[PDB]
């Protein structure tokens, strides 16, 4: 009996008419006197239907060009479903159901069967395309990924960026390709048997092209702030359906399989149906399989088994795995021993952090709640991400880092990819890819300038405005057939087809997972009807036997995977090995 608040009928922005009859255009506004569509350059007095709701329909189809005139100003529509000139211009009108789409036989992938593949489609590739990326989807499906997790595509100013500056959030951002492009890049992934998930911001709107105060102030709150500007107003019911408008149009009129929710500790919401469960609610209405995922850091089991999310990326495991390979304490790192025993206990317990003091200089409090409550898939790890790279001053990956060894990095892939939990890999990882992964903008004028200033002054550190730092991030695909780089691809390939075939890695239940240490070796024991599998790493800078490393329990004796290719039971220095 939870009725979805959205229906096509009263869909704000500009919709398709049945019968070929054109457009009807819709917006809300709380304080413009006069209101009127440009549609291809004539104007058109809208109707007032009260709540300051305004409607107009015209014989004008898809393609037609238009934006709003409140109070005699041109306006971009906030709803645009495309912004061809980008978001200070003209939107164009778009019909969902033009597309051939020809996935009829894909049924979305559960949380349980994810391995996360971090796309982002400016870089991924030379051209930055969506036809480009659609390209390389038999590379990763041979690989052996099974979900692509695409970083945000509504359009945002300039012609780069990460996403996160996202004004529109209903236009995919045209540099990266038309709607029907991001159409086909779906439909191939799901005819080949891959998920497609996408980052969606509902915590903050970027700098510049966003219009909704010019609609009406109320969308926006003086109460707290984001980082860009007045916070999203979530008691007011016109921003609710903004985002769950907006997260049901990717799912159902792009196809995607789920949808992955940046910084929800900073959707502020005190309404009895917090904004989070309400979103749950909206997408579970579409009928589907899709899943919601929470990037949080509160270690809150609640946003899961009270919002209803499917699961949450958890960066305790990322951090201790970090600090175990170089030793930084800087910033957040800082929260973090690293070693055998430490990763042991946070992967018993799912995150570390569970109401113990977070001593962190600036941030200090009582962090995290019980984890008993989530199981494994609950909990996505990942040892890189665009965040954990991109937010270091020069932008390096993990085998890249001061001190850490090609080995230690193999031996970190192993322990990630053999984990009940749901893992996550960014784009390149799986080559010990050369090249960093940078932050870049391509803000004007003053903003620009004022981005540039704050990234010298936060930490040489590459101009995040400089066309040179978002090439310098571009992949390089052929020096993956080559030296390390191959090695390590196919290890990742090794690992990935164990994880896929091996039925007692098949286990998705924290009761089956114990873990322990001896020394600096770190052990991972599965049991289950299917029997047991032991993943050792030798986190140490000397050799070990497996026979000499001290287990409560008898060692498997079959070896399945050495993270090096030998042929027996010894661990040098930063190595793993499965055995069974
Ligand atoms: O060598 C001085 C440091 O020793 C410890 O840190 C090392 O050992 C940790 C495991 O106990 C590793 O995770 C870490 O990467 C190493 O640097 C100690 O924790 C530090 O405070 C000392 O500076
Ligand atoms: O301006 C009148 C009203 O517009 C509305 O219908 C908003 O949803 C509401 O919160 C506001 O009070
Ligand atoms: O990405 C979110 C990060 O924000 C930091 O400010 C937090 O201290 C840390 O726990 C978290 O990893
Ligand atoms: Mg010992």
């Amino acid at each position: 009996s939870f009725q979805t608040q959205h229906d096509p009928r009263t869909r704000l922005g500009a919709t398709p008419l049945p019968g070929g009859a054109g457009t009807r255009f819709r917006l809300w506004t709380s304080t413009a006197r006069t209101v009127a569509v440009r549609v291809n350059g004539t104007e058109h007095v809208m109707t007032s239907l009260g709540g300051g709701i305004y409607e107009l329909e015209l014989p004008v189809g898809p393609g037609a060009r238009y934006l709003f005139v409140l109070d005699g100003v041109p306006t971009p529509d906030p709803y645009a479903r495309f912004l061809p000139d980008g978001v200070h211009g003209e939107a164009e009108v778009v019909d969902f159901g033009t597309f051939d789409w020809t996935d009829a036989d894909w049924h979305g992938i559960k949380l349980a069967d994810c391995v996360f593949y971090e796309v982002h489609v400016g870089t991924f590739t030379p051209e930055g395309t969506y036809r480009a990326a659609a390209e390389k989807l038999p590379y990763l499906k041979e690989l052996g990924v099974t979900a692509i997790q695409v970083m945000p595509l509504a359009a945002f100013d300039g012609q780069r960026g990460w996403g996160y500056d996202g004004a529109a959030f209903y236009a995919p951002y045209a540099p990266y390709g038309r709607p029907e492009d991001l159409m086909a890049l779906v439909d191939a992934a799901h005819r080949l048997g891959l998920g497609v998930f996408l980052d969606v911001v509902y915590n903050h709107f970027g700098p510049s092209g966003n219009y909704l105060s010019s609609y009406a102030p109320s969308y926006f709150t003086d109460r707290f702030s984001s980082a860009w500007g007045m916070g999203l107003d979530y008691a007011e019911p016109h921003m609710r359906r903004y985002v769950t408008g907006n997260a049901r149009m990717w799912l159902r009129d792009y196809h995607f399989d789920g949808l992955r929710l940046d910084a929800t500790p900073y959707m502020t919401d005190d309404s009895e149906t917090h904004i989070l469960t309400e979103l749950a609610q909206e997408i579970h209405e579409l009928g589907g399989t899709h899943l919601l995922l929470a990037e949080d850091h509160r270690n809150l089991p609640d946003l899961v088994t009270v919002n209803h999310l499917d699961g949450i990326w958890t960066d305790d495991f990322h951090h201790e795995t970090r600090v175990t390979l170089t030793g930084e304490q800087e910033g957040y790192y800082a929260g973090y021993r690293g070693g055998a025993e430490a990763l042991a206990y946070t992967i018993r317990r799912g995150w570390r952090y569970e109401g113990q003091f977070w001593a962190v200089k600036g941030e200090e409090h009582e962090r995290g709640h019980p984890s008993d409550a989530l199981e494994a898939p609950n909990f996505v790890y990942c040892i890189q991400n665009h965040d954990q790279i991109g937010n270091r001053p020069l932008g390096e990956r993990l085998h890249q880092s001061d001190g850490v060894t090609l080995h230690e990095y193999r031996g970190a892939a192993a322990l990630l990819l053999t984990l009940p939990m749901t893992p996550l890999l960014f784009q390149g990882q799986e080559w010990a890819a050369s090249t960093p992964f940078q932050f870049f903008s391509d803000h004007a004028g003053e903003l620009g300038q004022a981005v540039s200033e704050g990234r010298k002054k936060e930490f040489d550190v590459p101009d995040p405005q400089a066309e040179q730092t978002f090439l310098n991030s571009k992949l390089n695909w052929a020096e993956r057939e080559g030296g390390e780089h191959a090695r390590t691809l196919r290890l990742y390939r090794d690992l990935l087809r164990l994880r896929r075939e091996d039925p007692v890695l098949h286990n998705r239940q924290r009761e089956n997972l114990t873990t322990g240490h001896d020394g600096d070796v770190l052990w991972v024991r599965t049991v289950t009807g299917a029997g047991e599998r032991v993943l050792l790493w030798n986190l140490g800078q000397d050799t070990r036997a497996v026979a000499e490393v001290k287990l409560p329990f008898t060692v498997p004796r079959r070896l399945l995977l050495h993270t090096e290719g030998r042929e027996d039971l010894t661990l040098g220095a930063g190595e793993a090995v499965l055995v069974g």
